[PDB]
This record gives structure tokens, sequence and C-alpha cells, in this order.
């Protein structure tokens, strides 16, 4: 079904839509001379220095929300290039985005993570995992599930060209709640799955059942989203003067 | 290693037959009505007579009685799944702590997978095919019980649209059990080595058993996302039912509190 051209089309659109690729993320993280070293936020003192180079825990959590809004915009731009996506019923285009966007944010956040922390500000900073664990409850563990996923996910050693197809497979899920026309979505995903299987065969010939192992990770992705909405509710129960961005309000209402 | 992937599939199907008395083929021969015939539980009157007619190990307000009956049966299911697990080549040679971990986290997923075999859009087979409880009758139960089975009916309708048979499911259940991502595993290596052979066996099985069915392997694997979700929301529903229901023997409590 011209699976190689489709693989490449997706990869090009992914490079067009997302400003920080995994290749660049890894080059920054491992001190390559193609890129610049990051400023490191590891405690309250360096955070305050990082923000220039009321409560800090709420302010970090809010920063993450805002970068997530830009991330939703990038995802949506990417999704328009997925062949067939813009031809679907408009309500279905909304539904697929509403349910897929966090699973994609988390997939792609793995690209910015190692076991010790996460790239921030398109890779200009690096915030440590230990600093994030040190924040006030309930904010001291909101990133832990994402780190634990990133470590496992990153062991698959996927590259940008593998990830572009994988993210498209995620968006085109005909099992999302409240879809009107399931069949045209499954037809699209069928092609994307074929392209993914072929991409992994060619790109990882020595890697047994990599296709299967990647699809199984979709399970972890969904549980992160599930846990995250549980955490949001705990924050709603226990926190007061706390504002949520309109775009995120729409996504979360009423997700799971 | 095609011939032995086929032997593995045949071996697993044979053990599945041995371990699970009510199979999908049998459940389907009842649900489509292909002939015994089930006693129907469509309302409170029929429930009452059903309890007198069918055996029931559970024979308290109705919604409670049903939910405890379900738990009692789930505990029975765990021992069938455990027996089956022990027939998966390599499983009984794993570190004992790891066997326990795989079963602890795997049984729930397997219970819901196999419950789909007993279900259609209209209701569920109960007591070994001897009964049938309507989906509508479950919805009518008072909150929080009216909403408890609905997500499972949702899952089953999407899962059953794959049209898997017992031979497919035998290998799929094994794949579920041998997951190297369960927390607290000591030795992930042999677990993933077994799962790898099982995945290869499953891939071939689906290709041969469903030649006209594109990306069925992939679609089945992605069904695991909705499965885990069902399980997570079920456990939190139990951990609200428990904390809030007064109708829920100390000795019996000990047996049935966990799966
Ligand atoms: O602005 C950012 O790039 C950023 C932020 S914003 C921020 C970071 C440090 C100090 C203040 C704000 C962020 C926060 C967390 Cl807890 C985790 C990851 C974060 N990132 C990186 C990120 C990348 C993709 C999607 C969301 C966030
Ligand atoms: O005892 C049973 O066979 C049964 C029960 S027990 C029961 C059924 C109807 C009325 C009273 C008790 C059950 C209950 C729900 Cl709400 C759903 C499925 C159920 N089943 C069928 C079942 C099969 C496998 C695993 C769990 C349950």
């Amino acid at each position: 079904a011209d699976l190689r051209a489709l693989a490449k089309h997706l990869y090009d659109s992914y490079i067009k839509s997302f400003p920080l690729t995994k290749a660049k993320a890894r080059a920054i993280l491992t001190g390559k001379t193609t890129d610049k070293s990051p400023f490191v936020i590891y405690d309250m003192n360096s955070l305050m220095m990082g923000e220039d180079k009321k409560e800090v825990a709420i302010r970090i959590f809010q920063g993450c929300q805002f970068r997530s809004v830009e991330a939703v915009q990038e995802i949506t731009e990417y999704a328009k290039s997925i062949p067939g996506f813009v031809n679907l019923d408009l309500n279905d285009q909304v539904t697929l985005l509403k349910y897929g966007v966090h699973e994609i944010i988390y997939t792609m956040l793995a690209s910015l993570m190692n076991k010790d922390g996460v790239l921030i500000s398109e890779g200009q900073g690096f915030m440590t995992r230990e600093f994030l664990k040190s924040l006030r409850k309930p904010f001291g563990d909101f990133m832990e599930p994402k780190f634990e996923f990133a470590v496992k996910f990153n062991a698959l050693e996927l590259d940008d060209s593998d990830l572009a197809i994988f993210i498209a497979v995620i968006i085109l899920s005909g099992d999302r709640p409240g879809l009107l026309n399931v069949k045209p979505i499954e037809d699209i995903q069928d092609n994307l799955l074929q392209a993914l299987e072929l991409q992994l065969k060619l790109n990882h010939p020595e890697s047994s059942q990599l296709f299967a192992k990647l699809l199984q990770k979709m399970t972890d992705l969904r549980q992160i989203v599930t846990e995250h909405v549980q955490l949001l509710q705990v924050i709603k129960k226990t926190e007061t003067d706390m504002s949520l961005h309109p775009l995120l309000q729409e996504i979360y209402k009423d997700l799971y």
C-alpha cells in the first residue's frame, strides 16, 4: 500500500511539526558537539536561577500544563498530515485528538528523559528527577509514572522515523469512546500498522517481536493517562486558587 | 521454527480444553442458540426463581448477592487459570516468586478476556452456561451496582468483533500471563524468552486461522490497553463498594477478599 512512501511522509511531517526530535534530545543529553549543553535545575536555588537564565511546586506544574498546550498544537498539526485524517467526520477528528494527545505527549516526553531527569525549554535546561520528587504533596510524584515509563520505553531504542509512525497509529484508534464512524478509522490504522511493521523489520532487523513489544507499550501509555487524571482530581480536591488552561479543560472534560 | 510454533499452539489449546470446562465454542453454541437451554434472568422475579432453580454457591439485598456471587465465581476461575498457567512450557521452572507475581497481576486480565466469551450485547452466561442474565437487568440495579458491568459489556462487544476462537485465545491468555513488565519480577529474562515464542506462535495462529483478517495480531495486542483499563477501574470500584457497603462470615471473608 506504498508503505515506504507512507513511512517517509509521516517522518517528514513529524520533523516539520515537532521542533525537538529524539535525535536532538539524545545529542543534548549525551554531550554531543552538534548541540549545546543544558542548564541544570536540581534544587530550589537552581530553579530560581533557571527561570531567569508564588509557590514553586504549583508554578512548575503550571509550566508543564502550558508546554502541554503547545504540544497539543504540534500534535494537531502533525495529525492533519496523516493520510485520511482530515477526511473523517469532524466530530471524530475531535474525538481522536481528545483521546490521543496525552498518549502522544507521554511517548514523546520519553525522548526528553533519562533515568535522572528531563529536558525542558526545547532542550535548553534539564530538570532532575530527584528535584521533582522533592516537591510538596501532591506534586512530588506527578512525574514519577512518566519516568518509569520512559526508562522501559527507551530500552526499545526507537528513533524518530519509528516514532512518527507509532504516534500516527495511536491517533487513529477506532476504539476511542464516542466515535461515530469506526470503520474508516480502522482502515487508516490498518495501513499505518502495516507501515509500522515494515519500518521496524527494516530499521531493527535484529530485534525480535519489536512490533509486538511496541504495541504492548500502548497499554502503559493508557495507564499513565488514567493515573494522571486520578492525580488531577486529587489536586482538584485538595488545592484552591489553581487555574487550568481552556484547551486542557476541553480535553479533560470528560475523559475517563 | 514453524512446525514447533504449531505444536506449541496445539499443546496450549489441549491444556486450555483440559483447564476450562466452559469454552468459547460451547458458550457461543448457547448464545446463538445452536441446539439444554439457559434459564433467563431478566428481572427481579426471574432472579428469585433462578436462585431456587440453579445451584449457586452464593445461596441479603439483590445487588449485593449478585456481586458477591460474581466474586465467588472469579475466585474459582483463578484456580482454572493457575492450572492452565502451569501447562505453559517453561512456566513451572520460573522462580516461584515470579510465578506468583505473574498470576497475581495476570488473572484479572484473563478473567475479563474469557468473560467476553460468555457475553454478547444482550447479557452474560452464568453458572456454567445454565443461565443467562440480561445486560438490561444489570443496568437496573441501584448505584453503584448499575454501572459496574457496563464497561465490561463495552469491552466484550469490541473484543468479540475480532471473532477469536478457543485456539486463538489459548495462546493469547498465555501471552498475557508471561508479561515481563509486572512489578517486582526477579528474573525477567526467561519470562520474555517464553513470551517471545508465544507471540510468534500467536502471530502464526492468527495468520493461519484468520487468513483474510488484516493486522489481527496487532489489533488483538492493542485490545490489552482497554483490558488493563477495565481491570484498573474494577479494582477501584471494589475499593469503594467495600468501604461503603455493609452487606459485603469471617472465615468466608478470608477466602474471597482477594482473587
Ligand atoms: O517548558 C517545558 O519544556 C517543560 C516544563 S515547564 C518548567 C520546567 C521547569 C521549571 C519551570 C517550568 C516542564 C515541567 C515538568 Cl514537571 C516536566 C517537563 C517540563 N517541560 C518539558 C515538556 C516537554 C513536552 C511536554 C511538556 C513538558
Ligand atoms: O456465578 C456465575 O457464574 C456468575 C455470576 S454469579 C450470579 C449471577 C446471577 C445472579 C446471582 C449471582 C455473575 C455475576 C455477574 Cl454480575 C456477572 C457474571 C457472573 N457469572 C459468570 C462468571 C463467569 C466467570 C467469572 C465470573 C463470573
